[PDB]
């Protein structure tokens, strides 16, 4: 609804960008993401070639943090780092919550500077 | 033009928010700031409390990530750390680029977790 709108202006910023980002509702369900950020997750594992070309490590690290964003209220947000297939990328993290105390993630990544 | 549309999606989602954000044109001029941000630097210089306690050193260094925002083109983005007023800040930067080779650099800025 309200989310709808904040959707819908993530989408005007973000649909044709090179820079990925998605937003996730409180049951880790991706509500939103654009073309970039699927692509960036779509990699297939490659269990072989080390301990970051898998989603399974990365995943928890990222589900514990956006716990750590929904806790910390609305307005809460902070950027952290992780691996993925061999390369170094950084994650910021924002907690918008609704006046139904809903809560949504916004995640926006980029590769380490 | 397509710069105002983005500045209005921009201001959609931040008008209201906690999360305090500006964009700045290629003149080093705020085209967009919500109001978090202007309270955010709107502290006045405490000279002798600390040297975090005035904006001229941050300015510098916060001038100087948005020239190399600026420099890595369009959709480049990075998190980095600073200090004011004797709290630690993160702020994500990140570029965008017009057809017309127009450069505007988003800030968002959080406390440090
Ligand atoms: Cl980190
Ligand atoms: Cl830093
Ligand atoms: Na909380
Ligand atoms: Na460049």
């Amino acid at each position: 609804q309200s989310v709808n709108k904040y959707i819908l202006s993530i989408q005007d910023i973000y649909k044709n960008s090179p820079v990925p980002v998605c937003v996730r509702n409180q049951s880790r369900k991706i509500i939103y993401a654009n073309g970039a950020f699927i692509e960036l997750f779509s990699k297939e594992d490659q269990p072989l070639s080390g301990d970051s070309y898998n989603r399974y490590g990365v995943e928890v690290f990222l589900s514990s943090l956006e716990l750590e964003c929904q806790s910390l209220g609305h307005g809460a947000a902070f950027c952290r780092r992780f691996n993925f297939h061999g390369e170094i990328y950084q994650i910021r993290m924002e907690n918008i919550s609704f006046d139904n105390n809903e809560i949504i993630v916004l995640w926006q990544i980029n590769l380490f500077p």
